[PDB]
């Protein structure tokens, strides 16, 4: 028993780590196969970055203009190309650490893992998830660009979030592995802000099935719901619309504990009208929407 | 920006994780060098746990009774001991993953991330403190004895902890790893319970200086305090007496936001007595004391 916020273990991913400068700029890349992808910022000069030409920018480049160093070493850049907002650098040797992997673009919603980088060298780990208006609330500095989000299924890492910015708000935007941001969001020094930020209603009651299955039962009440009504409360509390393919994937969740979706819906109901009154749940003081079905399921039955 | 209960990443650390059976009960062991560690209630069956003769039970087993796995495979074992709680496995062959390491013995307060294994296979991590009644607020299911928490330094990888048993209570009790219990826990299935877990007064402190230079100030005041006076608050609400000790530790985060640390003391004091009133520090509704003043450091400094 017991419930946290778990990272995948990043070993897999600190093998693919490398550091990629260009100019005065330097970020950190990852490296897997023959090529090393990074964002296409790193061209870019501090004047660069309030309307960049990546086009114009990008020409002016050479191959020997990439300096590649995983670890200690050198890798030769034999070719660069840009593919959206990613450059991918190909490099003449092959990452002999390279792991089973995919590139896979994520739902809003959907948590993944982050292995902050600088310099190329990993300084921690920890378990983030894709908002509604597809930005992230990380931890990320200056030098932290190239820093990727993953998520392991046994010998599989699915890579899914390239870090590329820090917006005025605090909040961090990026891209999947193939150039493309979430959200509205472009590689420009300007003035961007994030839509609505909702919370997740299907991940708030997958963590109430956790703080059931831990012991913490208090927030259970005599009371029942309809997806209808429930939505109305969500609405007014700006929670995602509960829909069935929400409640079928919390089917697992219910079946284990017995205690019906719309059931636990009465209780979050409740919860948002009423609040905590000074108790926690899971040892938080309020609903947390950063754990899927899927990551309660793993957790509480130890996947490996 | 952004603050994040980070964990170090766990490369060096899963390439020490193995599998190690005696009888019907399989457990985790750290391999390092030609010694495999793991906890010493691996030789136990379910009945000899009321009160087990470790000495006793220990005498029955021979270097073949214990099956030690790296990966998919057979490690040989040449020799066997009981060191305190855990049992040292000398094994034919050094890992060679091997990091630099260390045996240390943490202080209460003090943070470490936990590797969760089951099978001598890595499930995730996670950022822990070590509580004041040395316990750890963890995630452990069966099968995740063994699971070890350390901490990072540059290419050293100090092990502090090693998981062996959940109390009726939910919390989990382990050893360092020469096997002495971190508290008055047993390794016996007994009526166990810790003493009264106070809030880490300087983490909560460190905590508030990460929150001000992530732009959350809200909490700040016109006021200050004094040692005497904060402490006499702090007993009221059960959280560890503030020392000049910890006023010196937390020196660098008061260099570094111009605030002094009694003056942020005094907003900690209005904290607990008027509460957060709705608010939020640092996405939390309730005073966070699992990040150090070294982490608040290291965290908002980048150190890799
Ligand atoms: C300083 C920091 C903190 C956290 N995460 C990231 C950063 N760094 C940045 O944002 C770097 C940056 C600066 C201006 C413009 C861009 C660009 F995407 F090209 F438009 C990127
Ligand atoms: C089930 C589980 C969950 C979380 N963490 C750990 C566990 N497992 C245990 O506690 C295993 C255990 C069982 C009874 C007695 C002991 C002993 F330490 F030898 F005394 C240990």
């Amino acid at each position: 028993s017991g419930f946290r916020k778990m990272a995948f273990p990043s070993g897999k991913v600190e093998g693919c780590m490398v550091q990629v400068t260009c100019g005065t700029t330097t970020l950190n890349g990852l490296w897997l196969d023959d090529v090393v992808y990074c964002p296409r910022h790193v061209i870019c000069t501090s004047e660069d970055m309030l309307n960049p030409n990546y086009e114009d920018l990008l020409i002016r480049k050479s191959n020997h203009n990439f300096l590649v160093q995983a670890g200690n070493v050198q890798l030769r850049v034999i070719g660069h190309s840009m593919q959206n907002c990613v450059l991918k650098l190909k490099v003449d040797t092959a990452n002999p650490k390279t792991p089973k992997y995919k590139f896979v673009r994520i739902q809003p919603g959907q948590t993944f893992s982050v292995l902050a980088c600088y310099n190329g060298s990993p300084s921690g780990v920890y378990q983030c998830a894709m908002r509604p208006n597809f930005t992230i609330k990380g931890s990320f500095l200056n030098g932290s660009c190239g820093s990727v989000g993953f998520n392991i299924d046994y010998d599989c890492v699915s890579f899914c979030y390239m870090h590329h910015m820090e917006l005025p708000t605090g909040v961090h935007a990026g891209t999947d592995l193939e150039g493309n941001f979430y959200g509205p969001f472009v590689d420009r020094q300007t003035a961007q802000a994030a839509g609505t930020d909702t919370t997740i209603t299907v991940n708030v009651l997958a963590w109430l099935y956790a703080a059931v299955i831990n012991g913490d039962r208090w927030f259970l009440n005599r009371f029942t719901t309809t997806l209808n009504d429930f939505n109305l409360v969500a609405m007014k509390y700006n929670y995602e619309p509960l829909t069935q393919d929400h409640v079928d994937i919390l089917g697992p969740l219910s079946a284990q504990t017995g205690i019906a979706v719309l059931d636990m819906c009465a209780s979050l109901k409740e919860l948002l009208q009423n609040g905590m009154n000074g108790r926690t749940i899971l040892g938080s003081a309020l609903l947390e929407d950063e754990f899927t079905p899927f990551d309660v399921v793993r957790q509480c039955s130890g996947v490996t």
